[PDB]
């Protein structure tokens, strides 16, 4: 189910979170099942921006070989919890994205939810500075997501093979 | 799906909402597939409050024959929109609950949608004075529904049977 | 003034906060300027509710004499912060209300605040089971108070005085 | 004083409202009593960002003759009310900024209002593409604002004396 039960859990989040060293490109290597994403390969861009916080640049490789994407705004509204933000996404309502681990040159974790009555609708990824992540670090982060009860079985490992994805260039 | 695409919509609420004359018993006749429901013959009662607002006991017979019943406080947080209202149910985060049609003797329409990004997750009741509802009312609410983009064939009819619900007294 | 700089700072609550120890009758002993305490004598009554959450009734005695009051409902939004509360007054828009101290039988104290863009609007109060409170437990709630960057030195202290009250009954 | 009586009011903002044409340079004519304008010669600039929204960045000249500016985010949360903006200025919580009417080349009349229980607090400005803005279109958008109950006796005139502000450039 996309709808789970119970609300939102709050699970810590990147301590002393430096945006700056965030930026840049990411690939998505495992996430939850999600309405958004239709394809493989896919990656986010973060970007400076000349206003507070930074730009967003998501593509993905449908399987038609097309490349979608989208364009968003990403603002921590408490200058003081800076891994806590919101996405401002085109046509899209605001959603929150908490960087909840990153060591800012190999992986990130990040994790999305919002609460539907006394049940939840949660989105996570595990994503990477490499179209791969050691299989040891991946454990490391689905541990995180167990300890605050994401089912990480339900994860999908994203296509990220080079021959598949060459269209992303 | 209980998700579907779009952003919630923004359909018109009842014109000179009366909450006084909203109190009471009402019965579940037809509503959308949700998570909160687990069983049939379901009802809603609205009694005065000392505060603010008016106070929410839902009832329902889950197929052992137990009934489960939920307190909530009713609240429209903005006095001039009398009709829309945000519901707290025990152990649930704030839901919406609009009210876009009602007669107060006989049947009312209720909405409630949260946005998730270009998503959106609904839900949608038609309720009576008693426990059945003409069809003709049935069919002019659905209509209603269809205008700002309900799947209306989702709708789930409620059992009110009067052998099956008599444990709801 | 009314609004200071900076954005509202996020002092910590009461642990295991228990509503239905905090029922009953609370006295003013102390608050900052305010907009809508307008006379003295204030309390604040609280009450059972059949929904969730508590009922308010605040009342304070004008300098004609007049007795004025008003109704509220109080919600903890999230069941797992119960100490951080939504109040909705008849007629005005929600505020919040955190419980960072009380003891139950004595004395509590009440902080609300509200950004506006890099200034905020600030309102706490101490109460007590009395209509007087022990100097020395002022001073602590005091001290807690500038802690986090109140000005203790705007506190207005309430007339509490038994006879200049009288017609609190 | 800045904070009134009464619950914000929610005026009608402008038709098909177009960011596109709204980008570029305003210089205040008249504003309200507000917190965060310290001196005169205001101008906001807009421009384009890679994300969503545009990029904000507001300059005025202090009474010692020091240019102080801040830079922000601008963002409709609602794409479909694309009049009804987020502003995200640094340091600062988000605040509410309506374009109520513009004609895009020359006058916009701006309106922000945040909600403290039974009170409020506003912001409104009069901007126009060049340093003055005829007295006809000032009277104009002075009956917009007093037509939902903005004082506007209240309202000052910013000194845009093209020698006084000589060091805005
Ligand atoms: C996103 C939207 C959304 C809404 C609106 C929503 C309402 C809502 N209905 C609930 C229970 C309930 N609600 C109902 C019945 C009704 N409820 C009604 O709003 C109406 C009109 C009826 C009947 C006429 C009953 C019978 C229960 C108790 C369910 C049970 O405990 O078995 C609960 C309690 C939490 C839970 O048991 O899951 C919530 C939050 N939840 C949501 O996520
Ligand atoms: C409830 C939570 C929730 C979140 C978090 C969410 C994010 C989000 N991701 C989007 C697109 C996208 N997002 C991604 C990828 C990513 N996105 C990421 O947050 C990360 C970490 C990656 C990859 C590493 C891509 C590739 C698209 C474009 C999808 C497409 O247009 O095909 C969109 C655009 C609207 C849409 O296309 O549906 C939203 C709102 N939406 C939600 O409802
Ligand atoms: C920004 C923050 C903020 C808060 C917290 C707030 C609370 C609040 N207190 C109110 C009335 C009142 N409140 C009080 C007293 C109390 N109230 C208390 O929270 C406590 C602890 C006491 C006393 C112990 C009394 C006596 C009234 C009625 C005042 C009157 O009608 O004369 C009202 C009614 C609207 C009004 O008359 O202005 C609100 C919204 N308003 C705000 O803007
Ligand atoms: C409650 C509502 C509310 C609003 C709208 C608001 C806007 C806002 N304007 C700001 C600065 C500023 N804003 C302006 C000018 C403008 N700003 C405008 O919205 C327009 C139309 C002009 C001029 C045409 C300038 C010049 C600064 C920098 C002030 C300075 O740093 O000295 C800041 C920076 C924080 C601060 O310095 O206080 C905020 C949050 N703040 C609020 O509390």
């Amino acid at each position: 189910m996309f709808i789970k039960p119970g609300r939102c859990p709050k699970p810590a989040v990147q301590e002393d979170f430096d945006a700056a060293r965030y930026l840049g490109v990411w690939y998505d290597i495992q996430r939850l099942p999600n309405k958004f994403q239709k394809g493989e390969c896919a990656t986010a861009t973060y970007s400076l921006s000349p206003g507070v916080g930074f730009s967003v640049f998501n593509r993905e490789r449908l399987a038609n070989g097309t490349i979608k994407s989208v364009i968003g705004s990403a603002i921590a509204e408490d200058p003081c919890e800076p891994a806590k933000l919101q996405f401002f996404h085109e046509n899209a309502a605001p959603v929150p994205y908490w960087v909840l681990s990153t060591d800012y040159d190999n992986y990130a974790l990040v994790y999305s939810c919002i609460n539907l009555g006394a049940s939840h609708a949660a989105y996570a990824s595990i994503v990477s500075r490499q179209p791969t992540l050691p299989e040891e670090t991946i454990k490391k982060l689905q541990g995180t997501m167990s300890s605050f009860g994401v089912g990480v079985d339900t994860l999908l490992t994203t296509n990220q093979d080079a021959a598949y994805c060459s269209a992303m260039n």
